């Protein structure tokens, strides 16, 4: 229930040979298309010492004898060389896009069976170029007779009847496998860099991979958990009990991704409130009731430990930054202090690019480097806040990454 | 450079009607290193018109014209010779296989000899592992070969062919994965995906315009990700930096917006909001703002009228509020300056997002479009900075918010 259109070259074998079809005839036999687009060179048409010219054949009259209601469309060029694959790299592209648009929901088959070598060659160069509603079909020769326009009624019922009790030698061809292979090529470059966006584009659109429908799911579900910001599940199950050791554990991994690809703009940006974060839940784990919220804002409480209150005041006459002062006072120059000082060293460098929207420059006083101690920090901190985060987790993208390669 | 031919093997082949055959004509024009001869068992056994190719001397023959040629003879069973199956994955681990021990050498394949699907097939990967490859053609120059005739009919052959052209041809048809190529870049620009497009265009060595593609990528993709103004908004519009910046990022918004990434564009928006009354402030109550220390606190003497009117609205004295300001204050000033005018209706969309911006910014939490209506608001919130920008900056034109839209243009139109 579609419209089907064949493109046919002409070949010598044509119309057909020992009483047996050509390969144009036996799609349309086999196949029984609405329209057939045959294309002759002029050579081939007039003829040349050794073949009668193909001219003398009634093309219309042969195709409808045996496909009824047949609409028939004849081309004839020029071609100064006929093995030459740039008259034919244009001339056929040119032709094929003319049948898809004026028909966009037909089927194209493609004789890659007749004319010259390179014909063949060329089809099946569109048809791995493009696709979509297009497929090539090869008639292979029976493992003599040579057709004969004064014979033109009397050959074709004999060969109609020789061909009765004859199976079909028609076989649509397997060759975009060479295109998934660009294809699945281009994709593993793409996962190294985290555009899974891209990769599923890639993907999506090459309906050949034998694992299409797992690869795009697993794409979504990632392309959809980077950009809302959803736990991945995998961490769900991982640490199922531990919802604020999930969210600081998929944000370390994003930012990490950010870093790693080259966005180190939108890195510096948020370093700070994953930092902030484990922090956060650090203070809460050892010093627990120090932090009070009433609006779900920290706000710091003096009857956790009044004297402790006023040393503060102390070094304020003389947030993260509040987090920053308190911890250093109850333990100083530890294991936490360095890896803060390290957020805090770009903690004006964020407020440039953050609130007064400046451009980054890693060139100017060792800049970059400064936001790479600020990374490692959250990952260190991170460890020391939930002990029980594997360090083999980190790696989930890269993990990622390669199970995919696996399935492409 | 090393050259290795790997060439299949005809009835044409070695010779016919005292010109070279495919092979021999390639070996003889392009003197090659290595030559990789496939036969399949059929050719090599014949028994049909002749005694098979395995009569004929190909090592010596081959040799006979090259003098430094170290050839492999590969034999294979095809049950069907015409079936692409049998050749695609055959010759895809011939050809994997010269590249692994000879990686800098370069391919010839002869595309002429055998059966069409052989030279179709050969094709195929060409375009599919075009490094380092090519595909050579030999035209039938305008009595077959025996095998108790060779030593004479080569000697025939090399005196007839001594005064002939080439009759060699390197095929182009590389604008087939030229094409292939061009239409995965055109999706990759649509989303914004500029990374991607660039590894796709340098991929592609055969891109016409492929350095000026590269260039202009990565000049984009830098600014991006290190948030560089562009080049043309700097000479669009100079002597205001300040425009120059807040534009930028209003297109780093929507873009962010308009692809997903609805997250990252909830955290933005408030940023860029800020700045952009920020410039408002100054613009339109110079000194109001007082920046005692590279950041917008507030002065308390700019008008005594509505300092009072602002310690009023702190449910106790100006003694307390020494605080930056921030998008809270900028609002409640701009309460008491005007009355609820076109800009603070702006402001307010913006404020409609704050409680969901600390959920998702600060406690890390996920976002959800469909719950709440939370990405109706967010669009809102979005709107309402590309509004408020053209009110502080009525100079912006409304047309460099395609500025994206027009840069992938470019981009296609050289591909
Ligand atoms: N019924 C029936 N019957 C029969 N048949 C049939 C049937 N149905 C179906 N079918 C199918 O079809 C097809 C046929 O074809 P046709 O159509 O006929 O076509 C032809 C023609 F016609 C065309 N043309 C030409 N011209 C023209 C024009 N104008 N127009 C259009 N068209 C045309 O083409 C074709 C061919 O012919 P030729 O002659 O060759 O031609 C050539 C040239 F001449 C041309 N031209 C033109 N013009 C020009 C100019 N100006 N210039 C230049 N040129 C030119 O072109 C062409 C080309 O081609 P190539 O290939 O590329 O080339 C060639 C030549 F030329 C070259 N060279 C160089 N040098 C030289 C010298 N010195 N001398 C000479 N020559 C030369 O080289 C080449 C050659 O080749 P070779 O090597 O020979 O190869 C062959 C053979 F040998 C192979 N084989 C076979 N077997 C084997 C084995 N085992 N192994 C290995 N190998 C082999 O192949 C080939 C072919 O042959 P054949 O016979 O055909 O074969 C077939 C079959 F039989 C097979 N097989 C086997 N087994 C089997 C089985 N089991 N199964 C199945 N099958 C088989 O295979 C094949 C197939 O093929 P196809 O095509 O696809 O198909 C056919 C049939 F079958």
């Amino acid at each position: 229930n579609a419209m089907k259109i064949l493109f046919s070259p002409i070949g010598n074998t044509d119309p057909w040979r020992n009483d047996r079809d050509g390969a144009m005839l036996h799609i349309v036999r086999h196949y029984q298309p609405d329209r057939v687009v045959l294309f002759f060179t002029e050579s081939i048409w007039q003829g040349n010492q050794h073949f009668s010219g193909q001219q003398a054949f009634d093309w219309v009259k042969i195709i409808q004898s045996i496909n009824e209601n047949c609409q028939i469309e004849i081309k004839c060029d020029t071609i100064e060389v006929e093995n030459d694959f740039d008259a034919y790299k244009d001339l056929f592209h040119q032709y094929l896009v003319e049948e898809k648009r004026k028909y966009p929901n037909a089927e194209i088959f493609l004789n890659v069976t007749s004319g010259t070598p390179q014909m063949e060659t060329t089809l099946c160069l569109e048809y791995v170029t493009y696709p979509d509603k297009m497929r090539c079909i090869q008639v292979s020769t029976p493992l003599t007779k040579y057709a004969q326009a004064d014979c033109q009624e009397v050959d074709l019922e004999i060969v109609n009847e020789e061909e009765s009790q004859q199976p079909s030698r028609c076989h649509k061809i397997a060759i975009l496998s060479f295109r998934e292979a660009i294809v699945r090529n281009q994709i593993k470059s793409l996962l190294d860099n985290y555009d899974y966006e891209a990769a599923l584009q890639l993907v999506a659109s090459q309906k050949s991979f034998r694992n299409g429908k797992e690869i795009r799911k697993k794409l979504k579900e990632l392309i959809d958990d980077i950009k809302m910001h959803r736990v991945f599940s995998y961490l769900i199950k991982q640490y199922p009990r531990n919802e604020k050791l999930q969210k600081a554990l998929l944000h370390t991994i994003l930012l990490e991704m950010r870093h790693q690809r080259g966005d180190i703009a939108e890195t510096l940006i948020r370093v700070k409130s994953i930092a902030e974060y484990i922090v956060e839940q650090y203070i809460q784990k050892n010093y627990p009731y120090l932090i009070i919220y009433k609006e779900d804002k920290p706000y710091f409480n003096v009857s956790y430990s009044q004297e402790l209150t006023e040393s503060y005041l102390a070094l304020m006459d003389s947030g993260f930054p509040a987090y920053r002062d308190f911890l250093q006072l109850l333990e100083a120059s530890n294991e936490m202090t360095n890896e803060m000082n390290k957020v805090n060293e770009i903690n004006n460098l964020r407020n440039k690019v953050a609130h007064n929207l400046d451009s980054l420059n890693l060139d100017r006083d060792k800049n970059g480097r400064k936001i790479t101690n600020a990374v490692t920090a959250v990952r260190t901190m991170l460890l020391a806040v939930f002990p029980e985060v594997q360090e083999n987790d980190f790696h989930y993208l890269k993990q990622f990454n390669q199970s995919i390669k696996e399935l492409l």
